[PDB]
């Protein structure tokens, strides 16, 4: 509440856009409310787009910036999850995020990079290549690194909207290991 | 390998059909391989259909049965997850599963009921009503109850195919709690 207004731009994918949530339930809205509750005179613009890849973010970063009433004081950069989820090459997410950060650096807008994590079913080579993007870029650009901020959703499954669980091949094997003894016993009796 | 052949019918949804898996990677195929490895002369027919509700299962249970070369010795019944995931009424999943089990009882085919669990984001009233279906029906029909056989997928996230995580409203709040201190600190410096 006290002081001049601080403009924060939340630039991201569904985790900022608020997929199947009301606008005032989305991360940018709730973050703003918590900042102001702590006494900061902060306005957070929601520029999340569900489905955005790093490539889609790069295609629109300049237009989003030039559309605001003034240059934002701070950008929250949160992209890459959709790259990883669609199996796009980790090096291409790195390339696009690097260039997004270049355009922000060229305008002297400071950035907080929201780190993302590869889904653990994917290859270890992919996982290393993807996960290292965010600390690597944060160092190169002297951005703050916000770590894996959907970590509480991994701890607490009741915080995530319901969806289908589809096992991998190895997940089916664990399902069999879990049930084969009981099925074997039933078959033994008839 | 030794003895006369035992015919098991796997009647279910994507968790039996093997969504985005090869047929020989699906639960019915791998269960068969593990049973035979333990010395049982068992053939498991995959009658999983991805997307099947309890209602869809009921509409096709008689045709699946009458299509086999003889009457199956054992049915694995695994439905309800899609009901719960689509927000269909728990009482309607109970009604359809009851009737499926009636048709099997009327043919004297013994059944193992695969219990399902409501996603923890859903209401506690829904969760109670849905989760109680499977032990309740198993008692009424003297079916074996296989408990929550995708339990290992909840333990080990690397066993499940990757997909989007969409927070609830309360999940967004946990995300804010996770990040507000660091964002507050960054804003305090500029
Ligand atoms: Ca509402
Ligand atoms: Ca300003
Ligand atoms: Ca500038
Ligand atoms: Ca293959
Ligand atoms: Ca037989
Ligand atoms: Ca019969």
């Amino acid at each position: 509440p006290t002081g001049p207004a601080i403009d924060v731009l939340a630039f991201g994918d569904s985790l900022f856009a608020g997929y199947r949530l009301d606008r005032d339930e989305s991360y940018p809205a709730r973050l703003q409310a918590a900042l102001r509750e702590r006494g900061l005179n902060v306005n957070v613009t929601n520029a999340g787009v569900s489905g955005d890849t790093t490539a889609a973010g790069l295609q629109r970063i300049d237009f989003v910036l030039d559309s605001m009433a003034g240059e934002p004081d701070l950008v929250l950069l949160e992209l890459g999850a959709n790259d990883m989820l669609r199996g796009l090459p980790a090096e291409e997410a790195r390339r696009n995020l690097d260039t997004i950060l270049q355009r922000l650096d060229q305008r002297d807008i400071p950035v907080m990079v929201y780190g993302m994590r590869a889904a653990p079913n994917l290859g270890g080579d992919y996982g290393r290549s993807f996960d290292s993007i965010f600390p690597d870029l944060a160092d190169k650009y002297d951005a703050e690194l916000v770590p894996f901020f959907i970590e509480p959703l991994i701890f607490d499954r009741s915080l995530v909207q319901q969806a289908q669980l589809h096992p991998t091949a190895q997940g089916v094997d664990a399902m069999v290991e879990q049930t084969v003894e009981q099925v074997e016993d039933r078959i033994d009796d008839l």
